């Protein structure tokens, strides 16, 4: 077992892999793999109900929110969100703090729903952002259907300590920090979503959590029927065949998070993990992270050579990632757009892996 | 292991399940599960490349076709088809032989692309069709962008033996018979698609095979960017994160199919199994199937109590279903729309399972 710092898909608890291995040919004493079972059958309908409730209880999701498991990554939800939540409103607001919030903004722009202003709150971010632009600089729209933002930017390593204070309901991309800490301010939230492959298992599935009053809004025309979240809610997320393995495996990870003492415990461990990684970049002269303490991500810790933000060198970066690969510290190569290095440490990343990376960097 | 006749998701080769479990914590000596591997890394890009090539080999997909692995089941592709392939044409043709083709037709009608006639070629199908309507009764549209149809209707058990002959390019839902036999006459084909959960593994993923000049057509407005097949092709199905475990597992099944002699061998084994099931239906006064022999599915074999097509009785159905369930013959309950019984027997359905089903049907004391 290597120490895996992949951004996505990412490390998973070893216990969950072992349970899946051991259940693979015969699950729930059914004489079948979870892969082979009808989704209209008793066994699967139990598993999906269980998974939904486990998530309801882990997050303390209020009674006035629906919880959905749906096929497709975060990128598909970028399209679905404006189809579902613009309603009759004449404007939408996107705070683009980095690449992922910018892509979601670009998808809403490109779709070009008639009469709807697609508004970038702080404009496009710079190539290498240091912070979230000041609250007093934010351009908000009069008739905003929602305020979209990304709670944790993976490539930049920018994370909100708390939810923004704005008049419109928040729609929040939590792909890279979902179930990494509790969520407290539910009254502000219209929708929260996350692809599964960062903090709860397989790619190709996302969780979407929606406040019930948001689905009373009319769906825009030409929405694919399965991306209409009202139809999903109505049919128990089984209008068609759901991504059964992904929901099964996510449920095992939900159980594992519970065993570790809920989401508060995850937040503490993740903070302890991030503390050791950021200190090892800061104190060492070979590595640099320009992100400021207020906005530093507990999940994704990017860093470059001293002039690596401005001067891209694929050969210079290559030697350090090989140095890490050679000692079983895998997938520390940064995202291609920025290059450099990135330690992604989600819930399943152990402290043993963090200490090993610290020791490796300190010996560079 | 039970004898599993589920229509979808469906039985998988035990070897593939065993192979997946054995390398679950360490895939090809990488130090990590296939589940934990980056899609941008070297290991994953090889696996997906290999999976694509292997499928190309199995089917002998000609080089004027792209092969896609995409997130989402068949129902999402019902939406994506018209977005991608109407182009500037003023009509689309749908032949509705059963429930799934009708569903595909209804989604295109629902989406309501301005200025496009959504035409049902042979009308809406009856409650219990016994055949595909005769070719000479089909009413095709003048400027049709494509001719859409379902090669195997899972609930009705109606399967085409060969592709239809029509002017427009074919768009074919092969969800329930994909890789159950060879495909020829690629010149007739605009697009073929199949969700994975009948004949190549995990639900949540579909294969889409597209003739390259079909993607020269302009996409309709409001297409979600991940559902624009040009965008998928342009980014090697890695515009965003692909459903990696589904593709990996699909590839394991592709290898298993090659090990068993290829698609022509699958066709022979599936015909053997189907013939036994149909002879158990036909030769027994307690069971009936109405589908004409030329249209009988190899993959899905509905059958009923003697009067079960038009006279529904779920209690009488429940007696034989439970008779089967108490012998570990599982999910012989037919789709809720029709009641009665259905044996679904895809590639991985063991001959032993069919033998156990035939024995149950022979020993049933009767209705």
């Amino acid at each position: 077992r290597a120490y895996n710092f992949s951004a996505g898909p990412a490390a998973v608890p070893l216990e969950c892999l072992e349970r899946a291995a051991a259940e693979m040919t015969n699950w729930r004493n059914s004489g079948m793999s979870v892969i082979e079972v009808s989704h209209r059958g008793k066994h699967w309908m139990e598993e999906q109900k269980e998974a939904t409730e486990r998530l309801r209880t882990l997050l303390q999701v209020p009674e006035n929110f629906n919880i959905l498991f749906v096929a497709g990554g975060a990128s598909l939800q970028f399209s679905a969100i404006p189809f579902n939540f613009i309603g009759e409103h004449k404007a939408v607001d996107y705070l683009c703090t980095g690449t992922w919030s910018k892509k979601a903004f670009d998808e809403c722009k490109r779709l070009a729903f008639p009469g709807v202003t697609v508004n970038s709150v702080a404009g496009n971010p710079p190539a290498n952002p240091v912070e979230v632009p000041a609250r007093d600089t934010w351009k908000l729209s009069e008739d905003a259907a929602y305020f979209y933002y990304c709670d944790n930017e993976t490539i930049q390593g920018i994370e909100f300590q708390q939810f923004p204070d704005v008049p419109a309901p928040l729609i929040i991309d939590m792909s890279s920090n979902f179930l990494s800490r509790p969520i407290t301010q539910w009254e502000k939230v219209g929708c929260i979503f996350a692809c599964a492959q960062k903090n709860f298992g397989l790619a190709g599935m996302s969780v979407v959590i929606i406040r019930k009053d948001m689905l009373e809004r009319p769906v825009k025309p030409f929405c694919p029927i399965t991306m209409d979240y009202r139809i999903q809610v109505k049919n128990n997320c089984m209008y068609n065949t759901p991504p059964t393995f992904a929901i099964y495996f996510a449920n095992h990870i939900f159980k594992w998070i519970e065993e570790k003492g809920g989401l508060a415990a995850m937040d503490a461990l993740n903070k302890e993990k991030a503390k050791k990684v950021y200190e090892a970049i800061d104190s060492n002269p070979n590595f640099v992270n320009r992100i400021k303490p207020e906005w530093r991500s507990r999940m994704n810790m990017p860093f470059f050579r001293p002039d690596g933000y401005e001067n891209k060198d694929l050969d210079a970066d290559a030697k350090f990632v090989n140095f890490c690969t050679q000692r079983k510290l895998l997938t520390l190569k940064g995202h291609v757009s920025v290059g450099g290095f990135r330690a992604s440490c989600y819930n399943a990343c152990p402290m043993e892996a963090v200490d090993a990376l610290v020791q490796a960097m300190k010996e560079w």
